[PDB]
């Protein structure tokens, strides 16, 4: 009866300074309520782009608060400080190389600049890590295209159960 | 001129005990006498779901066999035990990220769950290897899609002569 | 950015180094560049042969010590044995980029069915974007149109020289307020 938990983590130098409001956790909080059918908790963090704290704040989610899937927001482009891709590599034991070529491929229709992010994704025991944009219009577009696959990739791995309104977006099941 | 063998390994626990036919390993051979046009022996593997034992099979396939191709079906996904694609990188020298990244792309189109698969290919020698999926659907589409490059990489890497049938796949090769 | 632009323009040619082939590649990516760049910067030639030590020793040369803000490189990225440009050019770089090598063998499948061959890739080092592109002339043309639009911002990210291209033949896109 595992209980659904999804982290969402915002890596921002200036979010955790203050100096401006975390739009980008919000985009990623509201898209969940809005989609997800099944109940589920949030346990939302902020923190600057250190290394270490993302690291153990992606431990932390996994393995003590028992998320079933965490969203990340923030430090995925080629500038030396955006380091969030080898954090999460760094905490997952198998990674998935179609969500970040699916992730770019869809902001490619937007941008050029699209083959610049590093976003990825992967797995850390029964919980899946998924490396989103920072622009809100972006994270939706980016959760419209990966979200249909979350669900039964979490359930392949052991997690905690989740489905979405398919008026909304499809979680597909190989039923 | 090296005789041209091609292998076919499924991989699962469930196969490797007679607990139904093999439907994934016969869409692969089909597909190979169906659209080769040169001479060919195929050697079937059906193995469990045991890292080493897929690395071994690889090997023997590859070393003692004399492989130019080997195709690997089943153990791609996201879940633990499935570990082809830690075989596959293990035993290879050099690995080709087109593979898995046209796979995917083709596959996407009826499976949005298809971003969840790991496959890919690499180099041992003058053996190409290449991880395709579990489903019918999946692997047709595949094959479609890589096979016209496949002849050809095997030129490049001293394998044996393949050719292909035009009217069903065309096999690139310069003048 | 105060920093003078240079651009390094490696040929990865057993054949070229040695005089067998006119380096028509290295000229079309030199040519590429002088069509669509509107600022202005130094270019780099090298042409070496495919030997992994020197392909490395090369560009941290042109990076390190020439200050290059971008590489171009041409050659040995396909499946033989002996194209090393792609493994030489992740042991220089300290981030890869994976969206460069998708899209360039994502356009080049438009035209080549072995575009999936293609182990082309980039990668950073310090402040020098490392981009590794094909042989053939018309091939060079075509992932340049493709990842150049993006090329100019990267190189601002990592605190490279500034470059921009005439927004009639390539549009380097860059955020404005």
């Amino acid at each position: 009866e595992k209980k659904a938990v999804i982290g969402v983590v915002t890596i921002s130098d200036r979010a955790s300074k203050g100096i401006y409001e975390d739009i980008s956790g919000k985009a990623i909080i509201d898209y969940l309520k809005d989609v997800i059918i099944t109940p589920f908790e949030v346990e939302y963090r902020v923190i600057p782009d250190e290394r270490d704290l993302i690291e153990k704040t992606l431990i932390e989610l996994a393995d003590e608060k028992g998320c079933s899937l965490i969203l990340t927001t923030g430090g995925t482009g080629p500038a030396p400080r955006d380091v969030t891709p080898e954090a999460t590599e760094a905490v997952c034991e198998k990674m998935l190389p179609g969500f970040g070529e699916l992730m770019r491929q869809v902001s490619l229709k937007q941008v050029p600049t699209a083959i610049l992010s590093r976003q990825t994704a992967g797995i850390r025991g029964s919980c899946l890590i998924v490396n989103l944009p920072g622009k809100p219009q972006s994270i939706k577009v980016c959760l419209d295209a990966v979200m249909p696959a979350i669900p039964y990739c979490i359930d392949l791995i052991g997690g905690a159960y989740i489905d979405t309104d398919p008026n909304k977006v499809k979680a597909f099941r190989p039923k």
